[PDB]
């Protein structure tokens, strides 16, 4: 896998469109090594290709595959307010669930 | 190493540049036959290369203004037809054709 970060921030729908445009997908770390690699390419908080939009508290990648490895920041995922169904990788590498409509950088993953 | 990825949609060169730069890459510029073939492998149809003679006609440079060395022009190219063709695309046979920068084609981005 090759990981590339965007320079501008955008909501998940636009982030998915960007990675998909170059025939990739929003980055989904499958282990601690991939998590670090994505963290490194991301210069700020960035979206990951994981959501619980289909079933609340059931996190899966953008292709419907349930994720096994997770790295939630303490207290996460908390689905606060009216709900947080998207996921971002914080600058310390831990994850936070956030509203999919919010804007963050995006890290795309290619094979 | 250099990695190449092709777009799904077609767009003019300035948009192609913006797409590749969005992910901190550039429009693919083959420096030799191996790279030319690597780009061929990812481009399913005619696609833009990061080369233009916009500065001086018939002097081809990459997008950073660096004069290119390796070229693989299709027979009869570059012909600068009509009002001008100052951008370059990789044809489906791997050879190059100069085309109007305002025309739309797939784009192959390069990252390293
Ligand atoms: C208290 O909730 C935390 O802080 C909020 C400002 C949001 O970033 C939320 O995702 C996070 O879990
Ligand atoms: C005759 O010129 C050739 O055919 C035209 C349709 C254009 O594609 C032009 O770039 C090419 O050199
Ligand atoms: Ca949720
Ligand atoms: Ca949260
Ligand atoms: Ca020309
Ligand atoms: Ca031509
Ligand atoms: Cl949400």
């Amino acid at each position: 896998k090759y990981f590339m970060s965007s320079v501008r921030r955008m909501p998940l729908n636009r982030a998915k469109a960007l990675c998909s445009e170059l025939q990739g997908t929003v980055a989904t770390p499958r282990n601690a090594e991939e998590n670090r690699a994505i963290q490194n390419v991301a210069k700020d908080v960035a979206f990951l290709g994981i959501t619980d939009q289909r079933t609340e508290n059931v996190f899966e990648d953008l292709t419907g595959n349930r994720v096994r490895y997770t790295n939630w920041n303490e207290g996460e995922p908390n689905n606060v307010g009216s709900g947080e169904n998207c996921v971002v990788l914080l600058t310390n590498g831990k994850w936070n669930d956030v509203p999919c409509s919010d804007s963050f950088l995006v890290v795309c993953e290619f094979s």
